DNA sequence: TACGCAACCGGTTGCGT
DNA sequence: TACGCAACCGGTTGCGT
């Protein structure tokens, strides 16, 4: 079809492409008439046909989980905000943390040659590892461990481990002693390295935790209701708990409310993320916050050097959480003995 | 590189094409080696070219608004399932109701050979009209209509209306008669259509609602927050209120427990969308639901027909809302005078 | 000066033998 | 029998004049 524009503009097709993307000078006369031509003939320019010259397809993709989850949601929406204003189009894909599905999107993905990876499977196990290794050559960057995985990427860095840390403390030092815990998969970062940063603070506090008060959760809040109420369920249970994530947190705030206990009167609540409606929370939730946004656009950024600079080194950003003060955790028994 | 595989097992390129695509027959001896060539060579067999010929991308293209937000979210997750399922690759783009956006993200799909879009803007004003129709050419189906607004796309309509009608009734008949109603956005579907099926209840039973008792949201918890609290600030205030989305609705629920308000006990709440976690609300919200799954895939499918049965007349299927009784509403002064 | 020739990017496919 | 020739899909670009 540039063809049929070279022709009604009665210019050569090279013509016709120079014009298009000001490549080389154009006599306006010419140019006007290759518009005009562009024009009648509604001419979209095919970018596969371009693309299959310029060797580039100017699209990253996404090998994503899952993409409801306030968490996943609010980085993706980042993330395609830097995308499309770098002129990038995004390919969305979840796995579902499955091998199977992985393999595949990422076989199409590397078909349809995406200019790059942005990564963010959640788990790891050697199988995805070695998967993603056979895939070197695509430019990639993890955006979801704690600490980097491997040399053939790049990773943004969360430290949640200091941010499971701050958790821990702000219970300590506002009078807890008495601290549940609902962790998040073990496998992954925001699993364990949340739960671990918040138990080196119990142990430099000789604060001990009673395994029947640390309640496995998988972020969903259903499992947030189950473990709050298995907590509670108990003859002896503890004055403070820290939740994993803000929507299992939401989780544990309906079954408190249903045993009639009182948030944070009865119990208080200490969440993880900062998702868009934490604050909406009833009652508005105290919780860690991850910079999701910062996540998001850093991630595009080191993806687009590696693109354009050609860059062949792995490279690793750290970004940091911050505690968000809202009204769902209470003085404790200790408060005044400190 | 397809040359490199073929040389490598030494046949023809044709040949190495059809044993990749199983188009024609081969030996196995021959199968047998360009399987090995495409493994020693690490084949990757690109997409882009092989599209440049058969003339589609196997990609459709969502022109979305803003994907964070829960209702659309639960939407996008659908779709996305949907695609991988049959192959498809997906191309989520959000205009967030901005037309340069629109225009933008319209032309590159375009331009990228979309085989199809999936259109979810929300509000559509004649220029948006407009643009579209410049696509015909492409297929696709507008997913969030009330009634079909042109004859060059598909439809899938809602029946916000009933929805809405079916909120004002149940709210009725549990008692009440002093109803308030925080509608979204005017001018979209989920928006004016919701409150008019409302409204229509309310003349139905003599029920008038008052202007200071009608406030605007916008789907944003916040936008639930100070209508909420605009409503329960008064004088004379009602006794049930509807709220046009689950994500504003729980923002009604923060405010009016913020002013020490009691749900249902005080005001009783009913929402609209059945989002992921309105069961986890607090209390758990009673609110209408929206099939969003269904809504997903029923429009992949229109799509898909248009792609490939090759239709050429626009379809328009409808979804049904339905009632999810919860926790959030209370019976009211006139139930038992019924 | 301002522009055209023609080869190539990596696959697919109609005819052949 | 089982397979190869070569033209084409729609652009881009190095040399020319
Ligand atoms: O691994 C995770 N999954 C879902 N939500 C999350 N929020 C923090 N970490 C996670
Ligand atoms: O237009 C809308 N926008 C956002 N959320 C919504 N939920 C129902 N309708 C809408």
């Amino acid at each position: 079809t540039i063809k049929d524009v070279a022709k009604r503009a009665n210019v050569s097709t090279t013509t016709v492409s120079h014009v298009i993307n000001k490549t080389r000078f154009v006599a306006e006369e010419t140019r006007n008439a290759v518009w005009a031509a562009i024009k009648e003939l509604h001419y979209s320019p095919s970018a596969v046909a371009r693309s299959l010259k310029v060797n580039h397809t100017k699209s990253i993709g996404l090998l994503a989980t899952s993409s409801e989850a306030a968490y996943f949601a609010e980085i993706i929406e980042a993330v395609e905000k830097n995308c499309f204003q770098k002129g990038y189009t995004l390919i969305l894909g979840n796995a579902w943390n499955n091998l199977e599905k992985q393999r595949a999107y990422l076989s199409m993905m590397a078909q349809k040659r995406v200019d790059g990876l942005l990564v963010m499977c959640s788990e790891y196990p050697e199988p995805l590892l070695a998967m993603l290794e056979e895939y070197r050559h695509i430019p990639m960057v993890v955006m979801d461990w704690g600490e980097a995985k491997a040399d053939f990427t790049d990773a943004v860095i969360d430290n949640a481990f200091e941010g499971g840390y701050m958790a821990g403390r702000y219970l300590i030092e506002r009078g807890h002693r008495e601290i549940g815990v609902i962790p998040g998969p073990l496998e992954r970062n925001t699993g364990a390295g949340r739960l671990a940063g918040f138990m080196k603070a119990m142990e430099e506090a000789m604060i001990k935790v009673p395994e029947s008060w640390i309640v496995q959760g998988d972020f969903e809040p259903e499992s947030g209701y189950r473990a709050m109420q298995q907590i509670l369920s108990q003859p002896h249970r503890p004055t403070a708990v820290f939740c994993g994530g803000d929507i299992m947190a939401m989780g544990a705030l309906c079954a408190a409310d249903e045993m009639g206990l009182r948030v944070p009167q009865d119990v208080s609540l200490i969440g993880y993320d900062n998702v868009r409606n934490a604050r909406y929370f009833t009652p508005a939730l105290t919780t860690i916050h991850q910079p999701k946004d910062s996540l998001g656009e850093t991630a595009f950024n080191m993806l687009l050097d590696r693109i354009v600079n050609k860059r062949e080194e792995p490279q690793s950003i750290e970004v940091h959480p911050r505690l968000i003060e809202r009204r769902s955790v209470a003085d404790g028994p200790f408060r005044d003995y400190r």
